C-alpha cells in the first residue's frame, strides 16, 4: 500500500496534481518533490500562447495551495535512486530515503541533429526558459522557421504570425499533426494556416544548415532568423533504466501507477500506460492525462479500494482563430461530421465511429459540444447516426443515454 515517506521526482503538472491530491486524500505522512528546474511550479500550455504576448510569468504558475505541508527541492536533480536500499541521490551531495518513490520526470524535446551549430538561434520549445529565449527574437518581419507540424509547432506558427513575424514549417509528413487528429482536420488545420500566411513545406526535412541558412532533403534550402523544432519528445525515464525497471522510451505501467519495480510508481508523460479505447500501450502526452492520471493514482495509493485509472484521453490546442478539441481516437469505421467545413465559418464537429460505436470526435470553434460528446465516448454510446449528423441537441442526446 501507501509507505511513507513519499518522495517524488520532477515537479511538472503530474507531480503537482498527484501530491495534491495525496493530501486531499487525507495522506498526512511525509512528502518532499524534487524539480531540477529551478522555478516555482508552472503549466506549460501559455508558453506558447498568451505568454508569448504578455512573457508575465506569475500568470501562469500551477495552484499548489491543495498541496499543504510539502517540501519543494526546486533547482535539484535526482542523480539516482536505490530501490534495495530505498534511497534517491541528489545534485546537491543529499539523499532522500522513501517509502514509495514516484517519478513524474515528464520528457524533453527531441534534438535536431543536422542544425547541430547552425550558427543563428535553435531552440526547442518545452520550458520557461526556452519560451523567453523564443520570445525575445519574436520580433516583427523576422523570419521564424518552425521545424515539426505537430501541435507545438501549429500553435506557435499562429502566435507567430499573430505577432507581424513571418513563418516557414517544415513537416516530414504528407500532413499536419499526423500524430493525434482526424485526417479531416488536418487538411483543414493546414488550410488555415497557409491562408494566415504559412509556408507549408510538406514531405520536406531539413539536413543540414550553413551560414544562417537551411538546408532541406529537396535539394532547396530556406533562409532563418531563428529555428524552432517541435519534433516530438522523448521520455525523461534514465533513472528508471538504469535502477533497472522496465521501460521503452517511457516506463511502463498498470493502472496503478505501478512499474515492474516495487514500491516505485511513475505517472505523467515519462509513461507508457494502456489506452482504453485502442486497448494498446502508449504515451499519452496530454495535459488531461498529467493531471488526471496523478489524481487517479494517488487516490488508489491512499485507498487500495478504489478504481485504477480509467479516464479516456482528450485534449485541446488552441491556434489563432481555431479553437480545437479532440477526444478518443482519430479514426474508426467512418466520421460525421456536423456542421460545414470552410475557412469562413470555422465552427463544425466530427464523429468517429467503429462498428456503429462513438470511438473519438473533434470540435472547431464548438465547446458546447465537447462536453456531451465525450459522455457519449465515455460510455461507448452507439446513438441513431443520422440523428447524430443533422442539427439535435447532444447535450440532449447523451442525456438521454
Ligand atoms: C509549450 C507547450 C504547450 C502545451 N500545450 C498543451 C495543450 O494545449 N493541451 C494539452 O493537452 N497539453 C499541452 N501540453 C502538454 C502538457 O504540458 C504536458 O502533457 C504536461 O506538462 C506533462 O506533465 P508531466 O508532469 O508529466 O511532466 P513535465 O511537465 O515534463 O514535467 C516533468 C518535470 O520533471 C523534471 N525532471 C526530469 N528529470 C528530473 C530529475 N532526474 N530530477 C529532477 N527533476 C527532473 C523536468 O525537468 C520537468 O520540469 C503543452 C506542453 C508544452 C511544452
Ligand atoms: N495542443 C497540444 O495538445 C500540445 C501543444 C504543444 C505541445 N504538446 C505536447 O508537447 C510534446 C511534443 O509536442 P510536438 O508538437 O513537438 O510533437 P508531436 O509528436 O505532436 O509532433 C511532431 C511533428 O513533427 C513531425 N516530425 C518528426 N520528425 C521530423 C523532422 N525531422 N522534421 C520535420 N518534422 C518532423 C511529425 O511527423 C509530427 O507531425 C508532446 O508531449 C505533446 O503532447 C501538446
Amino acid at each position: 500500500a501507501l509507505k511513507a515517506p513519499v518522495v517524488v521526482l520532477g515537479a511538472g503538472l503530474a507531480s503537482v496534481s498527484f501530491v495534491a491530491e495525496l493530501r486531499q486524500a487525507g495522506y498526512q505522512g511525509l512528502i518532499t518533490v524534487v524539480g531540477d528546474e529551478a522555478e516555482r511550479p508552472y503549466d506549460r500550455p501559455p508558453l506558447s500562447k498568451d505568454f508569448m504576448a504578455h512573457g508575465d510569468a506569475e500568470k501562469i504558475r500551477l495552484d499548489c495551495k491543495r498541496a499543504p505541508e510539502v517540501e519543494w527541492l526546486l533547482g535539484v536533480t535526482a542523480q539516482s535512486f536505490d530501490p534495495q536500499a530505498h534511497t534517491v541521490a541528489l545534485s546537491d551531495g543529499r539523499t532522500l530515503p522513501y517509502g514509495t518513490l514516484v517519478l513524474a520526470t515528464g520528457a524533453a524535446p527531441r534534438a535536431l541533429p543536422t542544425l547541430q551549430g547552425a550558427t543563428m538561434p535553435v531552440h526547442t520549445l518545452r520550458t520557461l526558459e526556452d519560451a523567453r529565449r523564443i520570445q525575445a527574437g519574436l520580433r516583427p518581419q523576422s523570419r521564424l522557421l518552425i521545424v515539426g507540424g505537430g501541435v507545438i509547432g501549429l500553435e506557435l506558427a499562429a502566435t507567430a504570425r499573430t505577432a507581424g513575424v513571418h513563418v516557414s514549417l517544415v513537416e516530414t509528413q504528407p500532413r499536419l499533426m499526423s500524430r493525434a487528429a482526424p485526417a479531416t482536420l488536418a487538411d483543414f488545420v493546414a488550410r488555415y494556416h497557409a491562408a494566415q500566411g504559412v509556408d507549408l513545406r510538406f514531405e520536406r526535412s531539413v539536413t543540414g544548415s550553413v551560414d544562417g541558412v537551411v538546408l532541406l532533403d529537396d535539394g532547396t534550402r530556406i533562409a532563418a532568423d531563428m529555428v524552432v523544432v517541435g519534433i516530438g519528445v522523448l521520455a525523461n525515464d534514465a533513472l528508471a533504466r538504469a535502477a533497472g525497471l522496465a521501460c521503452d522510451d517511457g516506463i511502463f505501467v498498470d493502472a496503478y501507477g505501478r512499474t515492474t519495480c516495487p514500491d516505485v510508481y511513475a505517472l505523467g508523460d515519462v509513461t507508457r500506460q494502456r489506452n482504453p479505447l485502442s486497448g494498446r500501450f502508449e504515451r499519452i502526452e496530454t495535459w488531461s492525462n498529467a493531471q488526471n492520471q496523478g489524481i487517479a493514482v494517488a487516490r488508489h495509493l491512499v485507498d487500495p479500494t478504489a478504481p485504477g485509472y480509467a479516464e479516456l484521453p482528450w485534449y485541446w490546442s488552441d491556434q489563432g482563430a481555431l479553437r480545437i478539441q479532440v477526444a478518443g481516437l482519430a479514426s474508426g469505421d467512418e466520421e460525421i461530421v456536423r456542421g460545414e467545413v470552410s475557412l469562413d465559418a470555422p465552427k463544425f464537429t466530427l464523429i468517429e465511429l467503429q462498428k456503429g460505436r462513438i470511438v473519438g470526435a473533434t470540435c472547431v470553434n464548438n465547446a458546447r459540444d465537447f462536453a456531451p460528446l465525450r459522455r457519449l465516448l465515455a460510455v461507448g454510446a452507439k446513438p441513431d447516426r443520422a440523428a447524430l449528423a443533422d442539427p439535435a441537441t447532444d447535450l440532449r442526446k447523451l442525456a438521454a443515454a
